[PDB]
């Protein structure tokens, strides 16, 4: 028979991965659109495959559990060869690299802080030292086991201020954090690339301080898989030929700064 569709893992963060609107009901892969779409279609094109799009099933990008040490999120269906790729903001980290393979990056990024304007507040430090304005980070995410497990005296203090409020202040998705930034006096830990969207939608929100940390965003392949070093020439032609900062200039597109 003629070669299987590849299995894409994926997960919805604006303006990555969302749901298209439409007049008419769109069905399979028709339903999604955003950055990430448009570099699995280069992908896919370039590689020469066809493919389904499934959303990651239990929401998550991926974490490791403290006693039993299974993984979950899009990093557990990758090792459990559920999806053959992960196309999403997917950071590189050392930790997934134990267990997952990923691309050479295609975008880069850091930690920073989301937060609303006019207020005294300018890093982390002003965060970790007080406890009326809370703070926190979308739970089984990189930025979550960030600072689970740092050493730096700032992070380690936040990571007991979030651990012992874990209900209360991580939370499921980016978009709830920023509900929980518009509606109560909250701080989310989010990072870079994402901020400097919302803070182009929303001008009552900005970034407060820089970037904490340096890293970037690849696609997940299961370890060994033939498609991660294909994949990785994929990204460095697209990114050549300026097409990788098209499609972040089309996505990305008030507010002064
Ligand atoms: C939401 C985001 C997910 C992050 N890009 C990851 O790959 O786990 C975060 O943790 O801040």
């Amino acid at each position: 028979g003629s070669n299987r569709s590849l299995i894409v893992t994926t997960i919805l963060e604006e303006p990555y991965v969302l749901f298209k609107k439409s007049d008419k009901p769109l069905y399979g892969n028709d339903r999604f659109e955003g950055y990430c779409i448009d570099l699995l279609r280069e992908l896919s094109t370039i590689l020469g495959f066809t493919y389904e799009i499934r959303l990651v099933e239990d929401g998550k990008y991926g974490a490791q559990d403290d006693v039993n040490g299974q993984w979950n999120g899009m990093v557990r269906e990758l090792i459990d060869h559920k999806a053959d790729l992960a196309v999403a903001p997917l950071t590189i980290t050392y930790v997934r690299e134990k267990v997952i393979d990923f691309s050479k990056p295609f975008m880069t990024l850091g930690i920073s802080i989301l937060y609303r304007k006019g207020t005294p507040i300018d890093s982390a430090d002003d965060l970790a030292k007080q406890t009326k304005i809370e703070y926190g980070a979308v739970e089984d995410g990189s930025t979550m086991t960030f600072f689970k497990k740092s050493k730096i005296s700032t992070y380690d203090k936040m990571w007991a201020f979030m651990s012992s409020r874990r209900q209360s202040v991580l939370v499921k998705s980016s978009e709830e954090g920023i509900q929980r930034v518009l509606t109560s006096d909250y701080a989310l830990l989010m990072e870079s690339t994402t901020i400097e969207f919302v803070t182009q939608r929303n001008c009552n929100l900005t970034q407060i301080g820089g970037l904490i940390d340096s890293k970037g965003y690849g696609v997940g392949t299961p370890m060994g898989s033939p498609y991660r070093d294909k994949i990785t020439i994929a990204i460095l032609q697209l990114q050549e030929e300026g097409k990788l900062h098209m499609m972040k200039e089309k996505w990305w597109r008030g507010c002064p700064e």
